[PDB]
C-alpha cells in the first residue's frame, strides 16, 4: 500500500527538514524591519541588522511570546522583547541583556534558536533542521542559481498540506482546468488539457548526489492531449491557429520539494514553485519567474514586465485557480485518510516516483 | 437509563440510514443544473439528466474532490470532474472516459457510487444505505402521498443534531414559545399553551408493517392549556374571541423521523417536517405544505397563497423560532450528554415512546 | 519542576472554587433585570429579585436550554423557562410550577443549582463550590472593604487561561511595555521601566489565617528602574522632571487571584483587579478603583472624574495593553506545556511564591 512504498513521504505532514526553504523575498526586508514567518510549524523571526539577514525564533525564553506582536530593536544586532525587555544577540541567540533589568543573572545563561540564512536570487532562505547545514544548490532545482539570470516571485499562503502544493504543481493532466484561464489566449499558447506519457524514458529519476529529483520530458516523450472526446464525440477542444507559443517543454520536482516548468508562463521565462509547509494543514506557495539577462538594462526590463504582465496575467490570471484545487483536496487526504483510498491512473506515475524519491532521500521528517 | 430502552436510536447521531430521505425540491433542478447536499455525513451531487433527477457521490474516485467545486457536463446522463477530467455513468456511476487521457486503461475499472432517487408530490427522496431500496411508502407519514393534494414546500439548515428537531417538532408542551409569533393572530387561531395528555389513549404507536409511527390524539385525548398560573395568579391567557379557527387536532412522527400535523398552519392545509441529518451537529430542516386540490385552478390558487401568505406568514412568522429553540439543546446533548441528564415530565411520553419506537425498529443505524 | 512546586496550581486551570468571585457590577442590575454570566465553567444567571440580587443556574432542569436565550418572569422571585414554562424559586432553586402543565407532578421532584450572592462595594459576589460559604472578607485583599471608600470598576473579557492574567497583573517588570501609555505623561507619573527586588524582604508572604496573599513592597524594599541601558549605551530612558506623581508603592495578590495596586492609577486611588476564569482558555477582568470620601459629595466628584477621566484615560489608556500581552502567552502556557518551559528570572519570584501559596491554600480545585 501506499504507507508500504512511500512511509517516510506519508509521515512528513509537517515537511522534510534539514533542508533549506525559502522564507521571503529579500526586498520584503529593509534595515531594521521585521518579518514573521511561520516555516515547518516553527515561527521565525527575520530581520536585517547591518545589510545582514537574520533568523531568529520567535519565541521569548522568558514567558514564551512572540516578538512579533511588537518587535524592538535598540541596537542593530539584537532584538528585545516587548514584554520584559531580555534582549537577545542575532548571530547567536543568547540572551546579552535585559532592559527592566540590568545585570541581572540570567544573562548569558540562556539563549533562543537563530537559523542560518542565505539569500540567494532575491529569495531567502532558511535552513530548517537540527543538522548543520549543506551547500543550498542541493535542495533547489538545477538552473535556479545561474548568474546570467535574474529572478523575481511572490508569496501566499494556501490552505492545504504542502505535499497536496507539489503535486498539484507536479500534474501532467491538471492542466485541464486551466484551459479557460485569460492567459492561454492572452499569451497565445498552444496549451494542451493534459500530457499523456508516451513511453517509458518519459520519467527520470535523479538519484545521485544532489540535487535530487523526477523529470517528466514533456516535449519528446509525451503526448499533449489538445481535444476532449466523450462517447466518440469531441466536446472541446483547445484553440491551436496563427502563431501561438510552446511552453512546459519540461516539468520537474526537486526535493525538498521544488517544481521548476521550463519554460513558463512564456517561452522566455522559468517557473519554479516552492510549497514550505505552515502548519499541518498549510503552506506558503512561492512562486518564481527566472528570466536570462545580460545586463542592467534587461534587469530592468524584466522587473517592467513582471509589474505590468507576468505577475497578474499570469502568477494570478494562470496559477490562481491551483490555490482553490489544492485546498479542495485537503479534507480527503487531510482527514478521510485519503493517502489511501486515492485511485491514480497511468500519468501521475510521475507523482508516484517523487513520492518514493522523496521518502528515500529526504534528509528529515518532521510529523 | 437511556442506553437501555432506545440504545440504537442514542447511537444514531447521524441518522438511520436504510431509509428514503428528502433532499431537494424538483422545482430546484432544471435540465442539466446541479445541486449539492449532504446527507446523513455524505456529500451527495443531484442533477436532471433527460428529465430525470440523478444522485451521485460528490466526490471523485481520482483524488477525491468534489466536483460541486465546479460541476460540469459534456453530455447529458453523464458528469466530469473538473480537475482531471474522470467522467462518470449517471446511471451505475462507472468511470466510462476520461478527457484528459483517452482510452486510460483505468476506464471501465473504477466507479463511484449512485443513489436511488424518486420525485414524489415535488419532493426529491434519496436512498441512503447498503440496503437495496424499499417502497418510499414506507418512510413517509400515511396521507403524504395522497394524489387529490398539492404540495409546497422549503427546507433550511439548522444548527443542532436531528433528533433534537425530530423532538422539537413532536413536542405537546413546547408551543408555549409560540404564543407570541404573529401568525397566531394573523390567522385568527385559536391557540394554548401546551396540550397535556388526559387518558391512556392519548397516545397510539403504529408498529404493524409500515409506515411506523407514533400519534398524539390532540383534539379528542388531551386536555389544551389556554391559561398560564403561577403562585395561584393568572400571569398569561390566550386569546379566546369570536370566529377563530382550530389547528393541530393531531400531530404524529413516523420512522425515519417525519412530522405531521393535522391541519396545520390553517385549517385547509397539513403541515409535513423532515430533519435529515447533515452532520452529527446539523440538520435540514424541510417543511411541506399539503393541501387538497380538485383540479389545476387549485393548484395554482394554492400556489399563489404559498407565495404571498403561508411561507412567511406560518413556515417562518410561525416556525422560524423553533429553530433556535433546537439550537439552545445543541451543546446540552451534543456535548454534555444531556441524553442521561434530561428530566422529562408526563407530555414528553410521546416523545419517549417515538424514541422507543425508533430505537427498535429504525432499519440501520449510523453513528 | 513546577508540578512538584505549585502542583494544585497548575491543575487549577478552570480557578479555584469554594471562594467568593465576582460576576457583575450591582448597577448592572435593575428590578427585574436579568444579566447572563458565565464563572469557573458553570453558567449562571443573575436577576434582581425584590430589591435582592439572586444567582441561579442558567441551565433547565428539563431540557438542558439556558434561560439567558429568553430570560422569563411573571413573578418576582421567579424565573420561567421560556421553553416549556418550567418555573423556578430564586430563593431555593426548587421547581414551583409548569405553566404549560399546571399541577404538574413533577412540581416539588426537581431543582436547579441557586448561588449565595453579596454584594459589596458595588460589586456582585457570588460563591461557587460546593462547600457552605464563608466570610466574604476572606477572598479580598485587606482594604477592599473598607467602610470610608468607595468603588467604581469595568469589566471585561480577556482571552487567556486566568492564570496569565493573574501573573500579568503581579508581575514587577513587565511595566516596561506601559512606557508609551498616554497615562504615564497624562498624569505627570514618574514610572519606572521595572522594579527589582533589592533585598530578602522584598517579598512578604500572609498566610496566617485569611486573607492570604504576597505583597511586594516596591517602595521601600526594591530598586526602580528609570534606564534601559543595551551593551553600555542608554537606549531609553522614562522622564523625570519636577512635580511628577508617584504610584505604585505597593503591589499584591490575593486568593483565590486579586491583585492590589496601592497607590494606583493616582496617588488618590487604589487599584483591585480580579480575573475570573470562564473557561479554561478565557477569564473575566474586572477593574476596580477605590477613593476614600468623607461623604455623599466626594462619592459624587469621583464617579465624575471616574467617568471623565480614570475609566478611559487609566483602565483603557493604561491597561488596554495588558489584554493582548496577555493574550499573547496563552498558546504558550495553554497549548505547549509553558508552565514546564518557561524561564524565569529573579523579579518572577514574587509570583513564584504566590503559585505556591495558591497551590497549598486554594480551597478547591477546579480542572
Ligand atoms: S516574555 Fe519576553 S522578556 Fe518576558
Ligand atoms: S480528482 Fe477528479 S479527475 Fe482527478
Ligand atoms: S427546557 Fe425548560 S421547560 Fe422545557
Ligand atoms: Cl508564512
Ligand atoms: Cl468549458
Ligand atoms: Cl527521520
Ligand atoms: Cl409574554
Ligand atoms: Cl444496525
Ligand atoms: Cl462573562
Ligand atoms: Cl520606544
Ligand atoms: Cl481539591
Ligand atoms: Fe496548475
Ligand atoms: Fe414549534
Ligand atoms: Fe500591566
Amino acid at each position: 500500500s501506499a504507507q508500504v512504498k512511500w512511509p517516510r513521504y506519508l509521515e512528513a505532514t509537517l515537511g522534510f527538514d534539514n533542508h533549506w526553504h525559502p522564507a521571503a523575498f529579500d526586498h520584503e526586508l529593509a534595515e531594521g524591519e521585521f518579518v514573521a514567518v511561520t516555516m515547518l510549524g516553527e515561527k521565525v523571526l527575520l530581520t536585517r541588522a547591518k545589510g545582514e539577514v537574520k533568523a531568529i525564533a520567535d519565541g521569548c525564553a522568558h514567558r514564551g511570546v512572540p516578538f512579533s506582536k511588537e518587535p524592538l530593536c535598540f541596537k542593530a544586532g539584537t532584538v528585545s522583547c516587548w514584554y520584559h525587555g531580555w534582549t537577545y544577540d542575532l548571530d547567536d541567540g543568547r540572551l546579552v541583556d535585559v532592559l527592566t533589568s540590568p545585570g541581572s543573572p540570567v544573562i548569558g545563561k540562556i539563549g533562543i534558536k537563530v537559523y542560518p540564512v542565505q539569500v540567494a536570487q532575491g529569495v531567502v532562505f532558511v535552513f530548517i533542521g537540527d543538522e548543520e547545514p549543506h551547500a543550498l544548490s542541493e535542495d533547489l532545482p538545477p538552473g535556479f542559481l545561474d548568474e546570467d539570470t535574474h529572478l523575481l516571485g511572490i508569496r501566499r499562503t494556501v490552505q492545504s498540506n504542502w505535499r497536496l502544493g507539489v503535486e498539484n504543481g507536479f500534474d501532467t493532466t491538471h492542466i485541464f482546468m486551466h484551459r479557460n484561464s485569460p492567459w492561454v489566449s492572452g499569451n497565445r499558447l498552444a496549451f494542451p488539457y493534459g500530457f499523456v506519457p508516451a513511453d517509458r524514458d518519459a520519467m527520470q529519476v535523479y538519484d545521485e548526489n544532489w540535487p535530487k529529483g523526477v523529470l517528466d520530458r514533456l516535449s519528446e516523450n509525451y503526448m499533449p492531449v489538445f481535444e476532449a472526446t466523450l462517447d466518440g464525440e469531441t466536446v472541446l477542444s483547445a484553440e491551436l491557429t496563427g502563431e501561438e507559443k510552446k511552453v512546459a517543454a519540461q516539468v520537474s520536482v526537486w526535493l525538498p520539494g521544488v517544481l521548476k516548468v521550463d519554460p513558463f508562463p512564456d517561452p522566455t521565462l522559468i517557473q519554479y514553485e516552492f510549497y514550505v509547509p505552515i502548519s499541518e494543514t498549510q503552506h506558503e506557495y512561492f512562486q518564481v519567474l527566472q528570466r536570462k539577462v545580460e545586463g542592467p538594462e534587461d534587469v530592468k526590463t524584466f522587473e517592467v514586465e513582471f509589474e505590468e504582465r507576468w505577475r497578474d496575467d499570469a502568477l494570478h490570471g494562470f496559477n490562481d485557480d491551483d490555490v482553490w484545487a489544492r485546498e479542495a483536496q485537503q479534507e480527503f487526504y487531510g482527514e478521510r485518510d485519503g493517502w489511501s483510498k486515492e485511485q491514480l491512473f497511468p500519468p501521475d506515475m510521475c507523482i508516484v516516483k517523487w513520492r518514493t524519491l522523496a521518502s528515500e532521500r529526504g534528509r528529515g521528517v518532521r510529523a
